[PDB]
C-alpha cells in the first residue's frame, strides 16, 4: 500500500524544521499520524544499545543506586532490555551483583555450586534463600569439579526437622541419578532433562568428576522469556557504569572478569579528555567491551566522543548550574550526528511517561533509559515500609509493584504509538523521520491542555 | 428517530379488540405514541374497528378491561379512503378538531394514519432536519471492522441516512475497504470517514468515496494535533474536492464553535458541551445538593434551550463579523477578507 | 412487637439531656436507631402546619421573591405541602398570585374565563400561555355567567395563521356542545364528562347562561397527585406572608379576599407589641384565617405569641449578629412549648440537606420550611440563563421541585424507618417520652 | 524583614565555586575567556522553550 502510505501533499512539520529554533522538550510537539494496515501486535520496537548489542525492548535501567541492582539487571535483560549496575559501591560488590545477572540463566551452568557431604542442610536453605537457586550437588571435598556424591533439592530437605544434619543423610545419591557423560549437545541434553521429569542434569566426565549441569529452570525460563536479552552464550547481558578516573581502571578489569557486555561511563558532561583517554584504553585494552560514553548533549561532544571510539551515547544534561539543554532538542541534534556516523544513542532523563518515550524514540534514540519511571518497583534496591496508609521504598518513592508488567505495558503503548503513526517498526519511523515521511506539529503553549 | 415524524404514518401502531387499556397505557408510557388503531387481529393492516386515545381511558379504574369497551369505535369515526394528498388529508384532519385521521382501502383496511401531532410538530420545530418522505434525519455510528457490516445492513433497514465511521486514526486499510464497500452496496448512504487531522488520510478517506470528514485527534499517546489548525487544514483540502468536514472534539464554548466553523468546519460535533442536558441517557439524582447524571455531569436543562442558545450566539458572532452567513465566513476566510489576529499568550486574560 | 421495640435499657441521651447545655445544630447530634419491622413505603411523615391545617408533606416554601410565586405554590400544594407568597410586591400583585394558586384547581369553576364572540384568537393563544387555561367559554358580552355561545380549545385554533380573526369562527359553536343543566352533582357531572371524552363540561341554567364549568383537567390532576393539600371547595391551600404595620391590614384584608388559608406574619423578632396586635386584630376581624407567628427563638416569645392567638409559631434567627439562638435548640425549646399548649412548629433556617430536616422534625418540628434547598428549581421565579455551561438563575438549576419534593420525601421515610416509628408524630412523641434516644457528636466524630 | 543566611564570607565561597564549577562544564578555564569566545562564536547556547523551564 505504498500509494496509501507515501506522503505526497505532506501536511506538517519535519524534524528538521521542527528543531530548527529554539530547544523543546517532549510536550513542544505531537507526532501526527500517518497510515494503518497493521495491527499494533505485529510492531518491531527494537533498537540499538550500541554499534553491535540490538535490544528487543529498547528499555535501559539507569545506573542509579535506587533503581539497577542485579535484581532489575535481570528483570530488564529478561525482558528484552538491559540494565546497568550502579557504581556507588565497591568493585566486588558491583562485580557480585554482575555476577549474579550473568549466572542467572546459561545453558550448560559452569562451575554449578556444590557442597561437600557433611554441609548441614541449613546450608542449603541458606543457598537457596540468599541466592536462590537449588539442585545443589553433593562432590568430593564440594569442589565443584569433584566427584559427583549427589544432588539436594527442595523436596530432599523441606520436611527436616534437625537443620544440622548432613545432606548426605537427605540427598539424592549418585547411584540413582540421572546424568550424561561429556561430550553432549546442549539440545540433546535438554531433551533429556525433559523426559525425565526432573529439575536438573549433571554432565560428568569418565570419573564422574562434575563437568557442568543443565538445569530445567533455564528452559522454563526462556519458555516464559522469549525476548530476553542474552549473549551467545545463553546468558543475560549485562551492563555497568564507572567514572573515568584512573583508579576506576581497576574497576573496569572486575567488571570484564565478571563478564559485561557493556560498559557505560558515568559523567554528567562527558566531553572531556579524561573520558577520551578512558575510551581509548578501554577499547586498547578491552576490545570484546562495548563502550556508551557520555553524557552529552550538543554534537560537539558526541563528535569527540565517537572519535574516541564510543560504540554508543548517553544523551542528557538537565533533564544551580547553568549549563545543559533542552532534552528533545538534544536527542534528535545529537542522534542524528551520530547516526552519519554509524553509532546509537540513549536517551538518559526527562522521560516520565510513555509518549514522552515514544516520542524520543521517534526523534533519534535508538533506546531509553528509565530512573523515575521505574523508581518503587519492586526490583529496585531498598527496603518496603508502610506509611500513612501507602507502601513507599526507603534506602522515598509510592511502590509501583512488578517491574515485568510496567515493562509490557511500556511495550504495548510504544506498539499503540507506532501504529497510530502508520510504520510497523521504529527503526522505520527513525528512517522515515529523517526522509520527511513522519511528521509533527509544534503545540503553542494554549495547545497543551 | 426515524418515525417519531410522518406525514402519513406507515404501519400504525394497532392492537386487536381483547387487548386491556393496560397494554395501551403501556404503549403510551414507553413509546409515547397515542391514537392507537384497533383492528382485525392486531394487524397494522386489518380492517380498520377503532380508535384508542388519551381521553378513552384516562378514566378506567379496571385497567384489564378491553379497549372496545371504550374505544371510540369506527362507526363514529372520522376517516379517509386512499387515495390522498397529504395536503387534503391534513387539512381535513385540522377540519375534524379530532387528533388522527386513518386512510383506508375499498375493504376498509387500514392504509396508513395522519397525526394533528405531526402538523403541531411541524409548526413547533419549522427548522427540522427532514428526509424527502417527511421523516427526521438519524446518523448512526459504526466500527470498519468486517463484522461491522452486518450492523450497517441493519441500520440501513432502519432508514438512517448517513453512516458515521467510528474511529480515533480513520487513515487505515480497513476503513478504505469499508469506505468502498458501503459506497458500493448501499449508494443511497452518505458516509462521513474519519477521524482525520492531516490532509493525508483526509486524501486517503476522499479517495475512498467519503462524503464527510470528522476532525479531530486528541481534542499515554503521543500521536494527535492541534484542534483549531487540524481543522483549518484538513477541511481547506477537503473543500478544494467538494467534501464538508466536522469539527470533533475541544469544542467547550459557543466561541469555540464560531471560530471552528469560521476556519472551515461546515458543521460542529457536540459532546462535552451537551452532555447531562435532559435528553441524554442516563438517570437523574441527587448529591451534595445537586442535581446530577449518571450511568458523573451537571443538569443544563432541555438540549432545546442550549441549541437556541448556540444559534444566537453564532448569529451574533458572525453578525460582528460582518457576514450574514457561515458559508459567506468560510469562503471569505478563504479569500482573504475575513481577517484574524494571533493572541500572545498574555493577550488571553 | 411491642416488646421488641420498647427500649428499656435506654442506651443513650434523651431530647431533654441533649439540649440542656449549650446551643446546638443539627450536625451536633444523631439520632440512635430503633426497632424496623415495616417498610418505609408506609411511613407518614404528615405534620400540622398550624392547629387545624394537617400537611401530608411537612414542607413549607420559604416566602422569599425568589422561591415561592404562584408556581412554587402549586408545586407545594399538590405534592401535599404548601407554599407562601412573598409579600414584596404590591398588594393586588400578592392577591393575584394567591388568586392564581387557588383557583388552579376547582371542582366547579364558577368563574370560567369567557371572551365575547369578536375576540381575537390571539388573545385565546395569549390566556394560555400566560395562565395556561384552555376550554375557554364565548358567552353573550364575555360575562362569565352570560349565554353560553361556544366554547374555544387548544385543536380548535391551533392550525390558523391569521391570529387576528375572531373566535366565533372557529370555536366550537352551542348547538354542538354536550352540556349539562344547573343544579348536578359533582360526581354525575364529572362522570359524564368522563364518558364524554370532552375536556370541558359547561354547566348551564335553564336560560342557557353559564353557572359553571367542569374541567377534566382537574380530574387527571386528582389522578396524578392524590396528596395534594385542599380546602373544602376542592382549591388548593395557599399561604402568604405580611408585615405586621398598620398599613399591612389592607394587604390582609385583599387576601383574605383572593382566599389565603393562612396568614404568615414577617418578622425576624416577632415578639413585638405589634405583632401581638396584629395576631389578635386578624384573629378578630377575619376568624376563618389562621395565623402563623414569628420569628421567634425562645420560649417568652413564643409565650407571648401564643397567647396573644397564633395558630402555629415560625422558628429561626440566625439561620450586628449579636442576637439569635443556634437553630436545633430553638427548634426544640420553642417547639417543646407551644407543644405543650397545643400548637405546632415552623422550622425557618439553617435547613441544607434532608438529614437535617429529618433531625428539626424529630426534636419537634411539625413542619419544615425550605428555601436554599429548593431555590433554583424551575418553580422558583427568576429567568434561567447560561454561564460557564452550566444554566443558572443566582444558583444553579435543580429541575422540577416536585421530584425534589419526592426525594426528600422518600428521605424522610428511610430515616424514620431507620428509627424504628412509621410517623413522626410517633416520633416527636416518642422523643418526649424518651423512648426515642440521640447522641452528641465530638467535633471529631463529625466527618 | 529577610531570612538569616549566615557569614557573607561562606556564601561568597560558595558562589565562587559554582561559578567555577559551571564554567568548568562550559570548558573555559577563565570567565574572560567565556566571554571572548561568546563574542566569538564557540561557546553556545540554546534558547528554552517555556515548557523546557521545568
Ligand atoms: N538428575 C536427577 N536424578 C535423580 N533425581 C533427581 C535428579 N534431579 C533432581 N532429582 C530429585 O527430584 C526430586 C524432586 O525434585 P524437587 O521438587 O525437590 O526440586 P526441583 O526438581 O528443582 O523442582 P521444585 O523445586 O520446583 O519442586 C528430588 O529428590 C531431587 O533430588
Ligand atoms: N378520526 C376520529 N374520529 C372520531 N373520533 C376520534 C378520531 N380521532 C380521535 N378521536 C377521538 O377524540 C376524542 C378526544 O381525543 P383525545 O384527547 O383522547 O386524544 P388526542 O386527540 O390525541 O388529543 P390529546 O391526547 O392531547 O388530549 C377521543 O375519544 C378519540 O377516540
Ligand atoms: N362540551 C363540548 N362539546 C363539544 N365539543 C367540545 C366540548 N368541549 C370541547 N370540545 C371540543 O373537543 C376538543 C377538546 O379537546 P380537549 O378538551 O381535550 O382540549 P384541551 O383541554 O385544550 O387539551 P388537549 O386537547 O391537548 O388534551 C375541541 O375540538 C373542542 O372544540
Ligand atoms: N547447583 C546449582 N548451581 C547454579 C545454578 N545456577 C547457577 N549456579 C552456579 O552456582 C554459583 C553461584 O555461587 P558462587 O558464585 O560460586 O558463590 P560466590 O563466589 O560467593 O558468588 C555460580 O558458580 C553459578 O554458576 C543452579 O541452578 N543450581
Ligand atoms: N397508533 C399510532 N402509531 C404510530 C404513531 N407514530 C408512529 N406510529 C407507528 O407506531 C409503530 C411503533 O411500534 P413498532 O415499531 O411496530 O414496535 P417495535 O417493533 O417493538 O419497535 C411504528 O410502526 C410507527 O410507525 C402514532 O402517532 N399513533
Ligand atoms: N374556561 C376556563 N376557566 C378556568 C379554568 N380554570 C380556572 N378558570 C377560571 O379562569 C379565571 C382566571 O382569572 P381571571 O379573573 O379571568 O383573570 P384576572 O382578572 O387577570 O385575574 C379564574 O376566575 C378561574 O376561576 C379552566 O380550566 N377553563
Amino acid at each position: 500500500n505504498t500509494n496509501l502510505r507515501t506522503k505526497t501533499l505532506r501536511d506538517g512539520t519535519t524534524a528538521e524544521e521542527l528543531f530548527s529554533q529554539d530547544g523543546l522538550s517532549f510536550n513542544d510537539f505531537i507526532i501526527l499520524p500517518g497510515f494503518i494496515d497493521f495491527d499494533s501486535s505485529k510492531v518491531n520496537v527494537s533498537g540499538q544499545f550500541t554499534k553491535n548489542i540490538l535490544l528487543h525492548l529498547p528499555l535501559v535501567s539507569s545506573p542509579m543506586d535506587t533503581v539497577t541492582e542485579s535484581s532489575m539487571a535481570r528483570a530488564m535483560a529478561l525482558m528484552g532490555g538491559i540494565g546497568v549496575i550502579h557504581n556507588n559501591c565497591t568493585v566486588e560488590q558491583q562485580a557480585r551483583m554482575v555476577r549474579s545477572v550473568k549466572l542467572y540463566r546459561n545453558g550448560f551452568i559452569m562451575k554449578p555450586k556444590s557442597v561437600s557431604p557433611d554441609v548441614p542442610v541449613s546450608t542449603i536453605r541458606n543457598i537457596k534463600s540468599e541466592k536462590g537457586i537449588s539442585g545443589i550437588l553433593v562432590t568430593e571435598g564440594g569442589k565443584y569439579d569433584g566427584k559427583l556424591l549427589g544432588i539436594v533439592c527442595t523436596k530432599d530437605i523441606d520436611f527436616v526437622k534437625d537443620a544440622s544434619a548432613p545432606v548426605s543423610q537427605y540427598m539424592t545419591r549418585r547411584e540413582n541419578m540421572t546424568v550424561e557423560r561429556y561430550p553432549i549437545k546442549l539440545e540433546e541434553a535438554m531433551d533429556v532433562l525433559n523426559r525425565s521429569r526432573h529439575g536438573y542434569l549433571p554432565v560428568l566426565n569418565d570419573k564422574d568428576e562434575v563437568v557442568c549441569l543443565c538445569s530445567r529452570r533455564d528452559a522454563v525460563r526462556a519458555r516464559d522469556y522469549p525476548n530476553s536479552s542474552l549473549d551467545r552464550n545463553g546468558h543475560l547481558l549485562c551492563a555497568a557504569a564507572t567514572s573515568t578516573r584512573e583508579a576506576d581502571k581497576g574497576r573496569v578489569a572486575a567488571l570484564s572478569e565478571a563478564g559485561i557486555d557493556v560498559l557505560v561511563l558515568d559523567s554528567s558532561q562527558g566531553n572531556t579528555i579524561y573520558q577520551v583517554s578512558f575510551i581509548r584504553w578501554v577499547k586498547k585494552t578491552y576490545p570484546h567491551l562495548e563502550v556508551v560514553a557520555g553524557n552529552v548533549v550538543t554534537q560537539d561532544q558526541a563528535k569527540n566522543l565517537i572519535d574516541a571510539g564510543a560504540d554508543s551515547l548517553r544523551i542528557g544534561m538537565g533533564s544551580v548550574l547553568a549549563c545543559g539543554r533542552p532534552q528533545a532538542t538534544a536527542i534528535y541534534k545529537v542522534a542524528r550526528y551520530a547516526a552519519s556516523r554509524g553509532v546509537p544513542c540513549v536517551a538518559d532523563g526527562g522521560l516520565r511517561n510513555v509518549g514522552d518515550v515514544c516520542k524520543a524514540l521517534a526523534v533519534g534514540a535508538n533506546v531509553a533509559m528509565l530512573g523515575s519511571m521505574i523508581a518503587g518497583t519492586s526490583e529496585t534496591p531498598g527496603e518496603y515500609f508502610f506509611k500513612d496508609g501507602m507502601r513507599l521504598k526507603g534506602y522515598a518513592v509510592l511502590d509501583k509493584g512488578s517491574v515485568l508488567k510496567l515493562l509490557a505495558y511500556i511495550h504495548k503503548g510504544l506498539q499503540q504509538s507506532a501504529q497510530d503513526i502508520g510504520e510497523v517498526s521504529f527503526d522505520a519511523i527513525r528512517e522515515k523521520v529523517y526522509e520527511g515521511q513522519v511528521l509533527f506539529n509544534r503545540r503553542s503553549l494554549t495547545a497543551q491542555s
